[PDB]
RNA sequence: GUUUUCGGAACUGAGGCCAUGAUUAAGAGGGACGGCCGGGGGCAUUCGUAUUGCGCCGCUAGAGGUGAAAUUCUUGGACCG
């Protein structure tokens, strides 16, 4: 079950780390980008609303999803971080560097890295009102 | 009784003469003309990513939002690629 080829060589998989505040994605997925492989959030190791963002929880969040495609024999990754973009905030979440580190330090490799947020053009009407978020 | 002259008006045709007759071109304005210039205006055409909805595929139980939650969508398969 795997890549049958040479440890060599290193084979690749497209991770789409789509980091944001409300919680953070780690979507490992084959070069296509059409066959995914698994989805291990960062909100699926903590059972706390405020903590699913967190830096540690996508410090495990990235613990676990190097052991689906390590099962498969997957050796270097492809990373796609992306912020939530269009019209929310296009800054990434806190929970992208700490996801990019437990993908590092857990035996997997990188390939390139690229920032894929939804820009646009120009778009549609924000959330808020005129005067904005009175908070 | 007639007829002139002059007087005074009114009107036309030649000629001479006028040093014959137009103040300049506003560090005022209008209008030409010349090469440019500008997210000026109108009509027609064209491109862009995004958002939302829909079709299909993939892997799966979470996803949304908050200072915290909750109203809300999920194998009548959500979010994600």
């Amino acid at each position: 079950l795997g890549p049958q080829v040479a440890e060599g060589e290193n084979v690749f998989g497209v991770c789409h780390i789509f980091a944001s505040f409300n919680d953070t994605f780690v979507h490992v997925t084959d070069l296509s980008g059409k066959e995914t492989i698994c989805r291990v959030t960062g909100g699926m190791k903590v059972k706390a609303d405020r903590d699913e963002s967190s830096p540690y929880a996508a410090m495990l969040a990235a613990q676990d999803v190097a052991q689906r495609c390590k099962e498969l024999g997957i050796t270097a990754l492809h990373i796609k971080l992306r912020a939530t973009g269009g019209n929310r905030t296009k800054t990434p979440g806190p929970g992208a560097q700490s996801a990019l580190r437990a993908l590092a330090r857990s035996g997997m490799k990188i390939g390139r890295i690229e920032d894929v947020t939804p820009i646009p053009s120009d778009s549609t009407r924000r959330k808020g009102g005129r005067r904005g978020r009175r908070l």
